[PDB]
């Protein structure tokens, strides 16, 4: 139950800001102090300065964000994945990680997680 | 930077017990009191009588479990997905959810999560 369309909107805008590298929109979609678990087995960063200081550090990498499968959203939380098509200084590498989500009931984004690894990455020519 | 071969092994055995509907290999792969989380709304099950009583009740439904994509395993945790092909009161329904994993080293399992929803299900012909 629970229209997953609302939880999916956060994922859209969440990435729409990624694709456009508009952190301002990410922090916007991120509660005043939402929590983000990343990297894995690492330490999250709660707060707008943290969520941004974090998501911002991720934007420092000029890549392309474009989902590929179907976003997942259940209960007040949610989970989705995408691919990062960045470029190197002579080669082109892409990645295929996934992200988690933690809302509070149509009240913007509260917490968030991120899953991936050197196996969900890519290395082609 | 870690070898997911060990963690992924849990996902294998974890499902090998599923494919064989052997709750034993499941609880076996599960610590003496691992932690579960399902379906999606604060419904975990710690201990063995709970993890098994759960993973067992899940086996009560006759379906087919056979991963197809790539399992995910990072740090001491991990995440994977697959598809479920079971039958209904007359038609055949399949399912495409994703599960999570929480280990404590590389010998057995301790905690585990799950993700999906009515969108990751499969109803039709
Ligand atoms: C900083 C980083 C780009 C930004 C992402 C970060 C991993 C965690 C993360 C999760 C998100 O949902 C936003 C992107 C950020 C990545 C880890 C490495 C990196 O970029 C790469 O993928 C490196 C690829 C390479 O070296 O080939
Ligand atoms: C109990 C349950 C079967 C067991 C799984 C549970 C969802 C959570 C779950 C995650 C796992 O990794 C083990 C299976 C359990 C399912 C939710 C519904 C159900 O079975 C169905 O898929 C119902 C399909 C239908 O009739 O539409």
């Amino acid at each position: 139950m629970n229209t997953p369309e609302h939880m999916t909107a956060v994922v859209q805008r969440y990435v729409a800001a990624l694709n456009a590298g508009d952190l301002d929109g990410i922090v916007a979609l991120f509660a005043d102090d939402a929590t983000v678990e990343d990297p894995v087995g690492s330490e999250p960063r709660s707060g707008t300065a943290a969520i941004r200081e974090f998501f911002a550090n991720s934007l420092k990498l000029p890549l392309a964000v474009e989902l590929t499968q179907e976003v997942r959203a259940v209960a007040n939380e949610a989970a989705f994945a995408f691919t990062v098509s960045f470029e190197f200084q002579g080669r082109k590498t892409v990645v295929a990680p996934i992200d988690h989500f933690r809302f509070n009931g149509a009240g913007k984004v509260v917490s968030m997680r991120a899953l991936f690894g050197e196996k969900n990455i890519h290395a082609g020519a």
